[PDB]
């Protein structure tokens, strides 16, 4: 079995290997990449997402989110307080202000220490889940706005035609902006490109060990656990690497830099933080290997998780028994 220790693998495709997305994902899996839950893909040196980032300041962040923490430094939840709209130019200024800027640090490890020590004492502002793309339409390889859709994959695999579309989202981050522990909707894959700015640190649990994370989460967030049998779908809970190590949960960490892709694999729990002002783009996708994960994905039916239009068909077709109860949570 390839990659039995579930290490995060890093790939360096040639420009020739960068032509066929599906084939390259399947190659990575042949080498065991999926076992980690997360892989890094460094694009060929000839490749570019677009010519420059000079003209992005007028993108609107219609609902910036202030991420307010509660709990203790290594075990906390965050809630998202909606703030007034601002442009990317305004947001970049805000991220760079004395109140919100990255502190002096030695290296990524020192910054990671400072994040876990101090995150809860600040409330950074995140521009998340903004429908759109920063890939030039003329970028033909690994353009996250031109991937094959999850609906077409399900049709090709299963023969059922369904409604729904599949489009990318932009994330504008600052120091301490945080993504809570989660898997993707319907345990899909995700791909994330860091277009510009400061890094993003990721933590990931191997898919084969996801239930160990869930068990710990139920212990650490006991009221949330009683409220919902899939409360990690709410995307609000954080657990530090120190805490994971204390409880014997297998995980790995890696820092993504501007110009690099990360792929998360089905049922790979992941969490992370941004080092400073940055812009990422991400999208879910599917492969044939995903189908069985989609059929087994947990679902939130308490009403908190509230997700896209397109998830309806996935639940309806892959999880008909759950559909009724899940839909009640949706409405
Ligand atoms: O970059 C972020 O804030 C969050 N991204 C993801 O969880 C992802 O790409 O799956
Ligand atoms: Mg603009
Ligand atoms: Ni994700
Ligand atoms: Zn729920």
């Amino acid at each position: 079995a390839q990659n039995p220790n579930c290490n995060i693998m890093i790939f360096h495709p040639t420009k020739e290997e960068f032509n066929d997305f599906d084939k390259y994902i399947a190659y990575m899996e042949s080498q065991g990449a999926h076992r980690a839950g997360l892989a890094k893909i460094i694009p060929p040196k000839e490749w570019k997402a677009r010519e420059t980032y000079d003209n992005i300041s007028e993108i609107l962040i219609a609902t910036p989110l202030q991420q307010v923490a509660s709990g203790r430094a290594g075990v906390f939840t965050q809630y998202h307080k909606k703030k007034k709209a601002m442009t990317v130019g305004e947001y970049r200024h805000l991220a760079n202000s004395k109140k919100y800027q990255t502190p002096p640090h030695q290296n990524f490890e020192d910054l990671e220490r400072k994040y876990w020590k101090n995150r809860i004492y600040n409330s950074p502002i995140y521009g998340a889940d903004i429908s759109g793309s920063l890939f030039d339409e003329n970028t033909k390889q690994w353009n996250l706005g031109h991937l094959g859709t999850i609906q077409d994959l399900l049709e090709k695999e299963c023969g059922v035609v369904i409604e729904g579309v599949n489009t990318p989202y932009l994330y504008f981050g600052m120091w301490k902006t945080t993504f809570a522990w989660h898997t993707e909707d319907m345990d899909l894959y995700s791909i994330n490109y860091l277009h510009l700015g400061e890094p993003k640190t990721w933590y990931v649990v191997p898919p084969e060990h996801g239930q160990r994370l869930e068990r710990l989460a139920r212990e650490l967030f006991p009221g949330s656990s009683r409220g919902c049998g899939a409360f990690l779908r709410h995307k609000v809970a954080l657990i530090s690497p120190t805490v994971l190590k204390e409880n014997g949960i297998p995980f790995n960490r890696i820092t993504q830099e501007a110009g690099e892709f990360m792929v998360t694999f089905p049922y790979g729990y992941h969490a992370g933080f941004n080092h400073g002002f940055n812009c990422a783009e991400a999208i879910n996708f599917a492969t044939p290997r995903w189908i069985d994960y989609g059929k087994m994905a947990s679902q939130c039916s308490c009403g908190e998780a509230r997700v896209t239009f397109s998830m309806d068909a996935f639940v309806r077709i892959l999880q008909p028994e759950r559909y009724d109860l899940w839909k009640r949570g949706q409405d």
